[PDB]
DNA sequence: GGAAGCGAAAGTGTCGCAACCCGAGAGAGGAACGATCTCGGGTTGCGACACTTTCGCAACCCTTAATACGTTC
């Protein structure tokens, strides 16, 4: 059902897009970004095919998200997040640990079951394809690591 | 995740030393042998340290990226 979600908005066949789909996880460029002070940031961007399956999937499946999440949000930035903060005197800042990298499909599926607000429902055969769409295979010897990116 | 080379951390084995034991031997006193002291070889326990093993730092960026200027993750 995806595989067909997604063919008809790419407008491409069923066949096509379950082909591609087979190796996805590796469809993945890696490089490094300059650090402001010294080092390097390692980055993977997905290849064309694959990025406009996965947003493709991101129009087609919306998935809910809080209104204290300021990041990655239409109409919404850096400002609306401090401002939130500048009328108060006292602050804290915390952070995540490895936070891209440490979601996995476990993590995701465990998400969708666990959501307070509707989620869309996947077919248990819609799953893996899924997997493959969203998620990173860093390393190939490993097929059973995936995580985002 | 983890190349290749490297060293930290921790456990095990080796080995040289010191203390001790033992029998041999030259021979003090004056005839009756063998008092006392030292040589030389061996055994044992100890502990410092050499050897051995394991872990873990982080190269590389996988065929597979885009390129108007900034900011954030």
């Amino acid at each position: 059902s995806v595989i067909r979600g997604l063919a008809a908005v790419l407008r491409q066949s069923d066949s096509d897009i379950s082909a591609f789909l087979v190796t996805a996880p590796r469809k993945y460029k890696v490089y490094k970004i300059p650090k402001r002070t010294t080092g390097f940031r390692v980055i993977a961007q997905p290849a064309k095919g694959l990025k406009d399956i996965q947003r493709a999937f991101v129009q087609l499946y919306s998935l809910p998200v809080h209104d204290a999440s300021m990041a990655y949000m239409k109409g919404k930035g850096i400002r609306d997040n401090a401002a939130a903060h500048a009328g108060n005197q006292y602050l804290l800042k915390a952070d995540l640990e490895d936070f891209f990298n440490s979601i996995t499909p476990a993590i995701f599926w465990r998400c969708i079951e666990m959501s307070s607000a509707q989620t869309p429902q996947f077919e248990p055969q819609d799953k893996l394809f899924i997997e493959k769409i969203l998620f990173w295979q860093p390393i190939k010897r490993r097929k059973t690591k995936l995580i985002l990116s």
